[PDB]
């Protein structure tokens, strides 16, 4: 089962899960991992929010409840899974231990034995960070929508497979108490005011052994001769790590399992067996000591790794309040591939029109502060200069991209309206376009004061001047220019208050290549109108 | 087939395509790095030599590689960037084949001699590569028993005609086979230089092999359109599609067909999307490409003129709106009374006014042009422009049981109602926004 591979030779460095759906009482969601013997699930009401639990997760291999399954029209449509029976195992949610216990009885049967499992957990896709499929498709945040790079390649900094697999998961998992976030930004501070400091442990952490997923193999009577190699190896960078940290860090003392192997073994690991497995005990007696470490040490790997990163590219510590202010901001993920023109913004729930023509950074505009929001909120500095954010409680979006574009975006912008509130994150970019005259220019004014009344910090980005003069107490006009010089035009990558003068369409048009007397007829029917 | 290309400037722009395997030899000069590019996408080659120019070009070099080095001794006769590239292929393939090649008597092709077709369309129309999913034009015509035959369609494809002559002659020849069932099922079942040649390919065992792969693909057709269930489409100056399909899309679902009308005409579409519009304009050309090409097609009864090109403007650094104009401007650019042209919401993704428009200028624009045109639109104003050679067609939606019932059917007319807000409203829109919406359109209805 890609589910249940549990083989070091066929997992990267980040998790994989077997996961489970199970009905009653709600959606039943197991999602497993031999590898890690990771072992958390949970319960969902909305199919929305589930199909999203499930596409935050990407399981590579799903087990529909026998409900699902005869379900001949829920199974098209999840399919535009291996049987097995969800047999209601431990206690909780009907629909919850259905799919748990699927999980059990499948990977038991693609494990030719017993499994290691890790106290099975129960999240809630509430006590964080919202964060909808489209939204992490459209900031580029683990998949690049055209192209190479993504926030996570580029935040990709991280030493240890433990690490990336907990940094992955805080993306995936943003937070919203300040206590936290603090916690995590006084830390990441932490290996920045040390540069030294972070030199040393980043450096020793490079080929530390998968200490999680040694240890759960310890557990699973699997773990070969060469990990102890590996392992042994580790156990001894561990005082090291712990000598430029100090007896705070917390990290065992498991010099007593070290020395053993030590001699116990050759410096290269390929009667001898009754021996082998001897010193594997007296290891495995540390099984738990062992994942506690990874565990610690995932932590600085990122909290360390992070702050590189920040330090290497000019990330600043954000500051929470009420009010959002970028001074000179940056998209953090285009910023690695070209100059970059900062901006800045300033907001507190209220709606920000942003017009001009586009190819001036517009769209992108919008991203650069989703991303900054959600970097802050995720517990790293960001691409700025200054930035307050306030605490955001999800961060959707309508970007870019059987039925048709209109449809779908609508359905995107319905969603907004049925989960934003006076805390959200929206931005907006030509909602209600692809369709007639009127229609247009009407649906954007409905949404428009809806998010408005809403209170909901919106960067709104759109063509329609009509929208830029609704005087509604919390409206504001930003625009980006372009200017017609030497070329045809030039497009400055700057948000500048106040909306756009002119109109561009017609020239971007054109410029693009247009006939001129085209263009002519076109500029006039124009004035004419 | 597959191929080595060799691309050298002076006087055109010099383009020698070569396939060791099949000893093909053909290459070009054109003028328009656009139409270079362009017949360097329609043969797709594998590996590409640059002329030294164009390798120190620092910029050339960097575009063409967003978008093996050899010398380029002009060899043989004629424009000299021509045989430059042409030669840069022999001494290429002479190195890399360990001696001497078997080649064919290089052929010099005139694209402009034959039915246009862009990269884009081609991506368009699905013809070779899907836009997003599994089949294309090829796979559904794919019914050719011999590497050879596919071969030979393949170029068909790539190289529509232009002449009725040489059409008439392949529709006639695929009447043939299909007025003559029991004839195409033998031949179909039957074909189920280089010192090279080892055994085994004589157990197995030019000219003939090329007038059979010609007939492994008269057959093919046939197969496809008895199995599919095509028909033979007569040439004229009049473009009517009796009961047509999207011969793509037609082999995963009921489909409704629909009829067609045209004569050098501007034909708009409106009503709202998910009924067919978009996939109504493609379905059009193909036939026409399909038809072009020497095959029957998806209908009941089609009479197509004789189109010199078939350009597009559908679906999908700089953003789409300047893309999708540089899109218009070559249509408007190698369009002519014969061209086909399909448009799609043209002057989106744009404020107000400048969208109505340039719509309305592109429209008169082409109008002018009398070119066949079927452009499909949202802009009601664009509908009331009392021009000569007008025609509006709208599909409609249908607020029924559910909340609208999308009909794929293309009627005469344009769309009276306007369904947004309605769609809208449908997608999931909450209530008091639709109204607030419906309110504020009824507001700007009158005025």
């Amino acid at each position: 089962t890609p589910g249940t591979l549990l083989q070091e030779s066929l997992l990267p460095r980040e998790a994989n899960y077997l996961a489970a759906i199970a009905t009653g009482d709600g959606w039943g969601l197991a999602f497993l991992d031999v590898s890690t013997g990771e072992f958390k699930g949970t319960v969902l009401k909305s199919k929305s929010a589930l199909y999203d639990e499930l596409f935050r997760h990407r399981p590579a291999e799903v087990l529909l409840a026998p409900e699902l399954l005869e379900n001949g029209a829920f199974l098209d449509e999840f399919r535009k899974l291996s049987e097995a029976p969800f047999e209601p195992e431990g206690e909780g949610p009907l629909a919850l231990r259905r799919a748990r216990g699927a999980l059990l009885a499948y990977a038991q049967r693609t494990q030719g034995g017993a499994l290691s499992l890790q106290p099975f957990r129960f999240y809630d896709p509430g006590a964080f960070m919202r964060l909808p499929e489209a939204t992490l498709r459209a900031l580029e945040v683990f998949e690049p929508l055209r192209g190479q790079d993504t926030l996570f390649s580029v935040l990709d900094e991280t030493r240890t497979a433990p690490g990336r697999r907990l940094l992955q998961s805080w993306l995936r998992h943003p937070l919203l108490d300040r206590g936290p976030l603090e916690a995590r930004l006084d830390r990441v501070e932490g290996f920045v005011r040390e540069g030294a400091l972070r030199e040393g442990v980043r450096r020793l952490l490079y080929r530390l052994a998968d200490l999680e997923r040694l240890a759960t193999r310890l557990e699973l009577g699997r773990a070969s001769p060469k990990d102890l190699g590996a392992l042994r190896r580790s156990l001894q960078i561990l005082p090291e790590l712990r000598a430029l940290l100090g007896e705070e860090v917390g990290l065992p003392d498991l010099s007593p399992l070290k020395e053993e192997l030590e001699a116990a073994l050759v410096e290269d690991p390929p009667r001898e067996e009754e021996v082998f497995l001897e010193v594997r005990e007296r290891a495995k007696r540390q099984a738990e000591a062992l994942r506690e470490a990874a565990r610690i040490l995932a932590e600085l790997d990122v909290y360390a790794a992070l702050a590189e990163v920040a330090v290497r590219y000019g990330y600043v510590r954000p500051r929470f309040g009420d009010r959002l202010q970028i001074r000179a901001g940056r998209h953090p993920v285009v910023e690695r591939r070209t100059e970059f023109v900062p901006n800045d913004l300033e907001m507190a729930h209220e709606l920000v029109l942003i017009t001009g023509p586009n190819m001036a950074g517009k769209s992108t505009f919008l991203r650069q502060t989703a991303l900054i929001a959600l970097l802050a909120q995720v517990g790293s500095f960001v691409p700025a200069e200054e930035a307050h954010l306030p605490l955001f409680d999800g961060i959707y979006t309508r970007i870019g991209a059987g039925k048709s574009t209109f449809m779908v975006e609508m359905e995107e912008v319905a969603l907004i309206l049925k989960e934003a509130t006076e805390n959200s994150l929206v931005l907006l970019d030509e909602v209600g376009r692809g369709t007639s005259s009127l229609d247009g220019v009407a649906i954007a004014t409905a949404v428009a004061e809806a998010l408005h009344e809403r209170r909901a910090y919106t960067l709104f980005a759109t063509h329609y001047f009509e929208l830029t003069a609704l005087g509604l107490p919390r409206l504001k006009n930003l625009h980006v220019a372009a200017r017609e010089e030497a070329g045809g035009l030039v497009f400055y990558h700057q948000v500048l208050p106040g909306p756009a003068s002119k109109s561009y369409g017609v020239e971007v048009a054109a410029m693009a290549g247009l006939p001129k007397e085209v263009v002519a007829r076109a500029r006039a029917l124009l004035q004419a109108m």
